[PDB]
């Protein structure tokens, strides 16, 4: 059975206790804490890719109201985000279970892009999910994985200054 687990979980819950946020830019910015992933019962032989996609949580805009984040009344279905392609995709699985899978390089923006850059909807909530794609093979699988625990809202400057406070305290 193939095992997907967070690295750094214990971190990840005190951003999460606290409402998590990213920052966005039109260029895109780069995410702490960074996800990284512990993966076990790949094939050390078989080809795959790991991708990173954003999932809307609700279908709601959030906004910080005397200290305290709240969702809006007039929802809008959410478009799936675009994929991210891990740089070091197709490896074997050997190269992905040697080592935690660290998403280090994606950056996230509010604008349409060039290439790499994905693009959110401002202070929409999302929760993080990877795909493992089993490819070159004959038998093409998948293998998806959500990480609650690392669920943030996209913001273009923090709100909450204790977010603030524990981003510096950790990078
Ligand atoms: C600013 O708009 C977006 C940016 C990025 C993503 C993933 C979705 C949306 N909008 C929607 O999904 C609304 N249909």
């Amino acid at each position: 059975e193939l095992r997907v687990g967070l690295e750094e979980s214990e971190l990840w819950l005190r951003f999460k206790e606290l409402t998590n946020e990213m920052i966005v830019t039109k260029n895109g910015r780069r995410m702490f804490p960074v996800l990284k992933v512990n993966v076990s019962g790949l094939d050390p032989n078989a080809m795959y890719s790991f991708l990173l996609d954003f999932v809307a949580a609700d279908n709601h805009r959030w906004k910080y109201v005397n200290g305290e984040w709240v969702p809006g009344g007039k929802p809008e279905p959410q478009a799936p985000s675009c994929v991210y392609i891990h740089p070091d995709s197709p490896n074997f699985g050997a190269h992905w279970m040697k080592a935690p899978v660290s998403f280090s390089k994606v950056k996230l923006t509010n604008k349409l892009n060039g290439g790499g850059q994905i693009m959110l909807n401002s202070l929409h909530k999302y929760e993080p999910r990877i795909h493992i794609v089993r490819v070159g093979g004959p038998q093409r699988m998948i293998t998806s994985h959500c990480f609650p625990e690392t669920q943030f809202i996209a913001v273009t400057a923090y709100q909450n200054e204790e977010i603030t406070a524990l981003k510096i305290k950790y990078n």
